[PDB]
DNA sequence: AGGTAGACAAGGA
DNA sequence: CCTTGTCTACC
């Protein structure tokens, strides 16, 4: 899921689990648990805590319990669902949180790329994986000034800079390409080569792109297809080690 | 040390 | 062979 989908999961999942008390945690693929290292410690510490909240940081879900925060990344194919303990589990269910009311929060993930970390609430933000995470793209903490400061002192391409989680939280490949298209900037351009006007434009389009999605693509996955603005065939190359999509006419 | 590239996760085609 | 973010590892 992208940031906008994670935000939708956050909003939808919260009412389904808030106030519920954990009676058991069952783990069928221990590698998903990254902290505590021992998945049995992870299971044992969550028992008896009640779910109090659910927040989002970039693409991370942060489950707030009594003492602890559970930090969850779905990556590609991770999914949460709430269902009865009486029903057979669906395939690829790797972690189950059982509540005292007989319902369960089930974590499914065909890839098994997702991760979970549990820390005391007050420590979560200063440990991995949340430590060093950049500002929310929809917050005033993400500003043209902040973007310019990073752009100026790097040799990297603008795409690589935007994919840096320390620069801005949760901007993935899709929204970087889309935002760069809307701002008229070639992804392979050196970040330090951007004018102030371009930084401001890029910031504005980044916020619009994310903002619209949370609340139809131009370039991503559309190589060979006509640009929706000028009709020129969309192109695809490799920038910053990844498939990159752009309009060779509209982006400069 | 400090900036930054890519190793790593792992199963489905 | 391929998929993707990111945090550890590298120079
Ligand atoms: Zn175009």
């Amino acid at each position: 899921p992208e940031l906008p989908e994670v935000e939708t999961i956050r909003r939808t999942l919260l009412p389904l689990i808030v106030g519920k008390t954990i009676e058991d945690v069952r783990i069928f693929w221990p590698n998903i648990i990254r902290h505590p290292r021992d998945s049995e410690a992870f299971a044992a510490r969550m028992i008896g805590q009640t779910v109090r909240g659910l927040e989002r940081r970039g693409k991370f879900l942060k489950f707030l319990l009594d003492r602890d925060a559970l930090i969850s990344h779905l990556r590609m194919e991770g999914r949460y669902a709430v269902a009865s303990a009486l029903e057979p589990l669906e395939p690829h269910t790797h972690v189950v949180f059982c509540f005292t009311d007989g319902s369960e929060l089930r974590y499914r993930d065909v890839r098994k790329f997702g991760t979970m970390h549990v820390y005391a609430k007050e420590e979560a933000d200063r440990r991995p994986p949340l430590a060093e995470l950049g500002p929310e793209p929809l917050s005033p903490a993400f500003s043209p000034a902040v973007l310019a400061e990073r752009a100026v002192k790097t040799k990297r391409s603008v795409k690589a800079l935007l994919l840096d989680c320390t620069v801005v939280a949760g901007f993935g490949n899709i929204y970087v390409d889309e935002s760069l298209f809307r701002a008229g900037i070639l992804p392979g351009r050196p970040a330090a080569s951007l004018s102030s006007k371009e930084i401001e434009r890029l910031h504005e389009e980044m916020v619009a792109t994310i903002g619209e999605a949370v609340m139809h693509l131009y370039v991503y996955g559309r190589q060979g297809n006509p640009c929706k603005r000028c009709g020129t065939p969309i192109e695809k190359t490799v920038v910053a080690g990844r498939g990159t999509h752009y309009c060779p006419r509209c982006q400069r």
